[PDB]
């Protein structure tokens, strides 16, 4: 199947050039693309490539399209790469599949729409819901007293447990755990007690949360994640944690036990928080973050030492393991004194 | 929801009680969401205000934290409230008494399945495997076979057990989890790498908790030993050979490098990295995300890493760590020492 | 059950055979659990000890070595009684014999599996899917639509393989492993995120190993590339578009970002980060928790970290580390210099 140009254009409200009529089988890369396909340049950075690019059409800016003269169909927008993303989903490969495959186990008292689709070897316990539109795809299972909402998408071998609310237009990936129990040991007789979490989980509308994740339910309350939160694969969410609307959460991230982070944070990839802590609206956290005290205010923080060469890197570590010997600002502090009696001889004597 | 008296809860935890003993609650609750028949705990100093203005009936707290109480009528004494309450969460938590063999479930004639363990929808279970009392296996998960799995057990679903791991009393292992798989065995030469086949075994003590999305990889020819109440979170990565000793508590996403040997009583923060080959003593506390490459042969608390920084300052600051290096950094109070000198005199 | 005979063993391994070439051995096994019917070995003279009182059948050997060992009778002479061991652990490794393809299978009738390959129980696999010959896939994995798998190849359980995914020979996946799966693609506005659908897919070349938890994404466009004879730990991130050239090693806990391409033979030990849109030579070490943020174009070695210190002498190391940037370190030497310079140039 194929779509024309204008009905594109028009998608993404741009201007259309050139002719709508011709039909595209997908987006492509500026390298890869034939003339069935549609491809995007995102600002003066992709020039070259667009130019020698064998792609039939072009998503591209005004002041982009005047320095590609030898090209003949365009759709003209303000954001190149947004325009882009909403039209990946005209491409996209879609389920339209409904009911439930014979395999499947689930409870009398569930509750399942009509125009949901349950995989293949799907668990569903009691008392669940899943709402319009949603999908359950194969092998997964829902435990008693889970809900899911309309225009869901779960993947294969996921856990949704400890009675979790899930809202709408939620989307879990595969091999994701979500509402099991979290890591609540006392510490006695040198042993360890468990403690068993009696609390749940609340994920709102619009989140995304990858493959390989672990959101633990609450120890009591809830483990919460609000409206719009984005989670990238092999995240740990642990229990109690409360993540504010809009937040993303890059890949290999770990938030430990009842912390809290704001509203529309960026923790890039592999970032560490330490449990009980309190993370401010719009913070942003670089590569390889640990956080170990609370962030009261808004900005970017980092920890680290970045790259270096492996004998310049040993040669530093050793400069640090002498560092706390080294009297830094005492050294600094004598020279100034030392410059200052200098200073006054030099005038006193002239 | 269950009720129980005051008085039944405070001998439950060998507490003091004071109030009614006759009053009963439905539930454990935060200081925060609690309400008149639920029992809260305070646990220090710091979640003091919280409780002043909860709701709940009754207080797990201790003899110094009840002297700000004065409001509350209803207290539990204690020196731990967090295990106090850490002992009757059990008691409110909701109780599997299912036993049985669900249809789905292919079992192979030879396995021995105790008639008290429950073994879930689209289970899995190969030759010669035992399956303990009361032990729950839950659905779709598959033990290979020569795998043991003990008594009072727990086992939730999509969980590999393979490499015929044994696994003793009160092992509870989460979800997507993968025990005995085949570990990182590779020979370098000439460009290549060459697999290696292992085949070795994973054992796991009694009392051993692992978390969601965890890889136990079995060992080469010896085994992957957990010892006896190793507790495991999320995401954590155990190679082959490595061997854990008892009550060691590894946080979610550490990763523990082929045949390390840890201790006794080792407690591990979250993401930290402990490399290959390496011994570490009893009574070793890592702090969050550090990294081993040598054996530790003291007992301590140890760390790496910068602390979190400002991005601004961070920027400036490894601007100065890249140029340590060419700093005579140990040869300048030594040089100082001398331009005093020549103060001195002066 | 399965046996062979130390003959055979020999032969396999290129060794020398003292003893009796008719016996029949189990498995190989540690100089301490080795039964009568268990191969065991010993390298070096360390393990004399354990050798002398194991009750393994047969003993693979140095020749130096077989002199110390007088009590015992069959022997596999070899030059490096490790790689021999390292050879035959093949031989012992438990393979599936059955071939065919359980009735519980849920298969797509588009779908062409070879009559030598194993489809396990409770194994769903999509439209215009392909499975090589002898190639195993266990119970309760499913391909997707359009995936491919070639000859060979071994593919655990609870494996998800989407985004019509195509992998070629020899290829190894091991458990609760997501491949091929929508990467992380959302376009900022206005403070949310939109979902860009991720239309590309995945290239796993032969020989590859894949490890227990990890996530390779499918391409944004194009694809997500393992080249020939990749492994991968556990617990590994591949992002979208991700590109690793031949016999590179990527250790546990590893994140790779988006449309990062990595050189041939590159080793990275655990927990490293590497961002997105960044080159990386063939021949490139990176040690554990190594943080990369620019193109390493240089082949070698590199690093990063503070080491391990004692928890208290850490604290007064960051404290003198936060006042670093607030120190001319740079010009001390010459601060000094010209503090002594003005003392010499006082006295007349």
């Amino acid at each position: 199947q194929q779509y024309r140009l204008d009905e594109l254009a028009h998608l993404v409200k741009g201007e259309l050039i050139g002719e709508g009529s011709l039909q595209f089988s997908n987006l492509a890369s500026l390298e890869n693309a034939e003339v069935n396909h549609l491809t995007f340049v995102n600002g003066e950075k992709h020039l070259d490539q667009a130019k020698v690019s064998r792609a039939g059409a072009y998503i591209v800016t005004a002041a982009l399209k005047e320095h590609l003269p030898e090209k003949d169909n365009f759709i003209i927008v303000d954001n190149p790469y947004l325009a882009f993303a909403i039209l990946t989903h005209v491409f996209d490969k879609k389920i339209s599949s409904t009911g439930i495959e014979s395999t499947a186990r689930i409870h009398p008292s569930a509750v399942i729409s009509e125009t949901a689709y349950i995989g293949h070897y799907v668990v569903i316990g009691e008392n669940c819901v899943v709402g319009d539109n949603t999908v359950i795809q194969s092998h997964t299972k829902l435990d008693d007293n889970v809900e899911v909402g309309k225009d869901c998408f779960i993947d294969s071998y996921v856990t949704i447990t400890g009675s979790s609310k899930l809202r709408d237009r939620v989307r879990i990936h595969s091999s994701t755990v979500i509402g099991g129990e979290g890591f609540g040991f006392a510490p006695y007789q040198g042993k360890w007690h468990r403690i068993a979490q009696l609390g749940s989980v609340l994920i709102g509308n619009d989140v995304r949360i990858g493959s390989n994740c672990s959101i633990d339910r609450g120890a009591l309350d809830n483990t919460i994640l609000e409206d719009g939160v984005i989670i990238d694969n092999l995240v740990q969410i642990a229990h109690n944690v409360h993540i504010g609307s809009n937040t993303a959460i890059a890949a290999k991230c770990g938030i430990a036990g009842s912390t809290k982070i704001g509203k529309n944070c960026i923790l890039a990839g592999a970032c560490g928080v330490a449990g009980h802590l309190s993370i401010a609206d719009n913070v942003t956290l670089t590569g390889m973050s640990m956080v170990t005290k609370n962030i009261s205010e808004a900005g970017t923080y980092s920890s680290g030492t970045g790259l270096f060469e492996n004998n310049h890197w040993k040669k530093t570590i050793v400069r640090l393991r002498q560092l706390a010997d080294v009297p830094l600002t005492q050294i600094t502090k004598r020279l100034d004194h030392i410059q200052a009696q200098i200073e006054s001889l030099e005038s006193t004597f002239n």
